[PDB]
DNA sequence: TTGTCTCCCAAAGGGAGACAA
DNA sequence: TTGTCTCCCAAAGGGAGACAA
């Protein structure tokens, strides 16, 4: 149940390829993540690969998640998360938890003893216990957790604008995790060419490469199912055409999003403006007609 | 005076090469700092290059220390340090000040009064202020930190076996540093492969290329005064030689570290074995005769 | 010399409804 | 619905010598 944890901390929608199968690999994407003269690497803007190995890690100090792929290249359960507010990290008081979410994720609570109360042992990313204290109490009445939240927001550093997830499986394990709000080992061109460079030796020898992911600090997926990425460039947009992403927007113009590095890549190759105000370059499979 | 800060973070011996003057560029330790199938780069294991610029820097939550070099291939002040005890870190007490710290780096206090104390305010890397209130009392009397230490324990997250930093310059500006005791955006080989192909294309063009220096993460420099290698190569080792580096040694053996990938390397070439038992590969720089 | 303990008085917080958004 | 406030009783700690390593 912890690998379904991690999804939860990486984000809802990150459904990473399953392995064993077919994906493209799209280097720029790559490069955008590892960015949040220089040696010109003659490298295609999208590389089909088999998707060698996932291993899915966090950082016990950080809390943060990222995962780790081997390619190659070739010839559910129920949660809620809240955002946290001042009165849930500040010293007094504990924690609201939202009304949806007791009656749907954590276990029901015996009403028939007053105040209904049960100890709640939960496990995070990393195999600890904790221990909170839920009750129902308060006028109007509401669900609060008490005791083990004061120690948890202190160990794990959490402030305002950060959020706490809650996951139960079918099994009896409770499953915590938290999101944070949103150089020092290498240098941004070494970096640069350390990815382009290990990309063009894997494509060119047929080879096995590996790459970390990073789902909070990546602004679009860049290994996706292979079949996915052949459908988008397959089906023909043109311009003021309608589609979703939910967000809705109108296409403004196809062409290329870097002539001179990436000539010919369908990466960003879509021209939308979004409808409401609250990048307007997106790729072909993320929005749909 | 905040220079001066960083090379105590950093270590006593540290001393950054000067800009603007000729370096010798070792990648292979470039490599073992970064480590604290793949494409093989035709590269030199020495590398000389003029020093173009530095930039020193620390990270704001971790305080660790590091900083940007630029190089291009070619054709006394008074302070002390502490390492943290238990009584430091733990809830109650304060800081236990050693005696030869206070009379050479703290202000004199005044004896006349009862107890003798001060207001003292000190700059962190950051450019923040630190109020501590230095006190001599106890039986037998002793130099204690007290009003400001449990709040510097508690931001900084330190523990026991760290270490504090305190740095007076010929300025009143008191300074204070922590020195901690002892693979989240790239793969090892990837980055492995940055290292050395922005080497071979900045070797090879003759073009400016960059690194990060991690101090407390290098086991031993690899950017080093070109005159340094140049004498130390020059200079003929032979088995049995007696050298200190003060630990002291004899020289057994001298061979290439790696035949395979670095040979005829000078880097790491000297077997030693340490007359204390409390690395047996050394490099000819790092040892005097 | 200095780390660690004990213990005193004040502080800081765990947890409880009271109130509007 | 739920964030925030107030306030009560217990806890946790700031700071002070007392003692050996
Ligand atoms: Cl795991
Ligand atoms: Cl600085």
């Amino acid at each position: 149940i912890d690998a379904e944890l991690w999804y939860a901390c990486a984000g809802p929608q990150k459904a990473l390829p399953p392995v064993g199968s077919v994906v493209a690999y799209l280097p720029q994407g790559h490069i955008e993540q590892v960015a949040s003269q220089i040696p010109r690497y003659n490298l295609p803007a999208v590389i089909p690969c088999m998707l060698n190995d996932i291993q899915l890690s966090a950082d016990p100090d950080s809390d943060e998640v990222y995962a780790t792929l081997t390619l190659c290249p070739m010839s559910k359960s129920r949660s809620f998360t809240k955002t946290l507010t001042v009165s849930d990290t500040s010293t007094h008081g504990g924690f609201s938890v939202p009304r949806r979410a007791a009656d749907d994720c954590l276990p029901k609570l015996d009403m028939s003893l007053n105040p209904p109360n049960q100890e709640l042992v939960a496990k995070d990313l990393h195999g600890n216990e904790w221990r909170f204290r839920h009750i129902f109490r308060g006028q109007p009445k509401r669900h609060l957790l008490t005791t083990g939240w004061s120690v948890f927001v202190s160990q794990k550093r959490l402030v305002a604008g950060d959020a706490v997830l809650f996951l139960r499986g079918e099994n009896g394990q409770l499953r915590v995790g938290v999101r944070r709000a949103p150089p020092k080992v290498l240098t941004s061109p070494t970096m640069h060419i350390g990815v382009l460079a290990a990309a063009a030796h894997a494509a060119t020898e047929k080879s096995r490469f590996s790459l970390i992911y990073n789902p909070r600090s990546c602004p679009s997926e860049f290994v996706i199912p292979y079949s996915k990425y052949l459908k988008a460039v397959k089906s023909n947009f043109n311009v003021g055409q309608r589609f979703k992403m939910r967000h809705t927007g109108t296409i403004t113009g196809i062409c290329d999003f870097d002539p001179a590095r990436w000539p010919g890549s369908e990466w960003r190759s879509l021209q939308v403006n979004w409808d409401e105000s609250s990048q307007e370059r997106v790729s072909p499979w993320e929005v749909e007609p």
